[PDB]
């Protein structure tokens, strides 16, 4: 299976650490949930800019 | 932040039931790890035809018609 | 240019005029806005199923009850 | 409902003006088409290199330089 | 490396031997341009409906 | 058609002139195989960095690339 993720930078994050413990913790979740093989699984994370993504109509840096 | 899981169906799966604990696992996640708001999580989970789904140079329909 | 939208059907929508009028639409806003040669603008629709999606840790369908 | 637009800059644009010009539009949109909550709309501006974006079997870089 | 190919079928295309020809044709390519090992490729190809896809303004279906 | 690659820049690469090569060689096989009218495709390259790369549950980083 194939996992991407896109989220925004925020307050000095997210740092490789945390990143590995996200590809870590959606593989296992797939394992336990689904039964699926776990050395499959690809994982992708986009950071994207607060000037690039919106919500609600508004950039997440003008809601910030 | 945003979710986008592409798997294959399988051996009946997978149900409404196990695509729930799919969404609010990994929401739980992001919040877990990231203390991210869980409002704001979107997720999508998109169903792909095993002869679509290529591993390695052949698809999935193959590799599954083995063992 | 390429554009791509997903969304999640609802109450007998979205028809093929519709779906003709966002491709419109989104395309004359690039031209619009950074003048773009609106011969190479591409646009792409996903309809997924409610089960499907999520919002805030709970699938549309169950949202909708 | 989510949006994602992944476009090459060209002379010096686009802005952070020109993006949330963008952004409005492409939701408004959304909603006068589709009568959706604007609240959980999600859009995705990913702004490509004119080297890795290829139109007709060329680079959008090269074209440029046949004019 | 991962790649996702977007067509809209037509005149009774694409066959399960054509996808499995696109899927071998990428990860070749891939091996050939950057030497990358072809086990960890993956490729996704998703069908799209000819209402859903536009070009220039109007959708495939209307080109005529 | 449309064609999104991602992948993640090893040794020195990536070069523009192999994007090229991707650019075209990904478009000569969709006119090939499918008999698709060249000045159609477009084709997307994005380069992702190997700590956000995952595959078996680690990163590509961790795995020393790819």
């Amino acid at each position: 299976p194939f996992i991407n993720i896109k989220l925004v930078p925020e307050n000095g994050g997210p740092t490789n650490e945390q990143k590995q413990q996200l590809i870590e913790g959606v593989s296992d979740l797939m394992v336990k949930v689904l039964n699926k093989n776990k050395a499959s699984i690809v994982v992708i994370i986009d950071e994207v800019d607060s000037n690039n993504y919106g919500l609600g109509g508004e950039s997440v840096h003008h809601l910030r």
